[PDB]
């Protein structure tokens, strides 16, 4: 009986197996557009993606990973809010059954039909594993998803789901650029906070874009074909694998714009 998104396993119950589910600094959030306080200090990101070496790709049950080589800085964001490097290790999405759902953050109350996690680890802790046991471990750049003119740097994304339907298939992906999924503007929110999906670890600096990037119907379908289960188990869609907005308690967002 591990955890998932159902009835009787979803995010409701993760504090049972999880205790740091109710913590101090747990994601997503709501973000308050008019509380979020500007902060001039605050850095323009560094997306340096140039060199990108993406591997592979994973049905884990849950969403699926885009993996990348992270033996090297080819894929590293810094500045923003951040001191040091980070490099990237993997993205995958969140998203609902229905275009009104499926985003982990809010704006205002605001659900997007889908988020894009970029996920860095801090080189200053070696290895991924390492950097999740440190308050200053990771740093996830969130992006939005809502429907309507396709995005064409995702389209080969789309068209791989087909071969990783269910869980524990991977499939090979190499030279994925990821600036194709990046919105034109990088201003953004920055709060302190966690993983999404347990372990739930508080290892997390919180970078989400302003910017929402538009997606088709059709991409967006391609996503709930995917299934949670693996082959040969009845079929549950892989729909709703979002975690809805956590207590802010003592944490302020910060706005890199006015």
């Amino acid at each position: 009986h591990h955890w998932g998104y159902g009835k009787h396993n979803g995010p409701e119950h993760w504090h049972k197996d999880f205790p740091i589910a109710k913590g101090e600094r747990q994601s997503p959030v709501d973000i308050d557009t008019h509380t979020a306080k500007y902060d001039p200090s605050l850095k323009p990101l560094s997306v340096s993606y140039d060199q990108a070496t993406s591997l592979r790709i994973l049905n884990n049950g849950h969403a699926f990973n885009v993996e990348f080589d992270d033996s090297q800085d080819k894929a590293v964001l810094k500045g923003g809010p951040l001191d040091g490097t980070y490099r990237l290790i993997q993205f995958h999405f969140h998203w609902g059954s229905l275009d009104g759902q499926g985003s982990e953050h809010t704006v205002d109350k605001k659900k997007y039909a889908a988020e894009l996690h970029l996920v860095h680890w801090n080189t200053k802790y070696g290895d991924f594993g390492k950097a999740v046991q440190q308050p200053d471990g990771l740093a996830v750049l969130g992006i939005f998803l809502k429907v309507g003119s396709a995005k064409p740097g995702l389209q080969k994304v789309v068209d791989v789901l087909d071969s990783i339907k269910t869980k524990g298939k991977s499939a090979d992906f190499t030279n994925f650029d990821p600036r194709g999924l990046l919105p034109e503007s990088l201003d953004y929110w920055t709060y302190p906070g966690s993983l999404t999906t347990p372990p739930l670890l508080e290892c997390v600096t919180w970078i989400v874009l302003k910017e929402p990037i538009s997606v088709s119907s059709e991409q967006v379908l391609k996503f709930r074909k995917l299934n949670f289960n693996g082959e040969g188990e009845p079929e549950e869609l892989m729909v709703d694998n979002w975690r809805p907005a956590q207590p802010l308690k003592n944490r302020q967002i910060k706005a890199s714009f006015k």
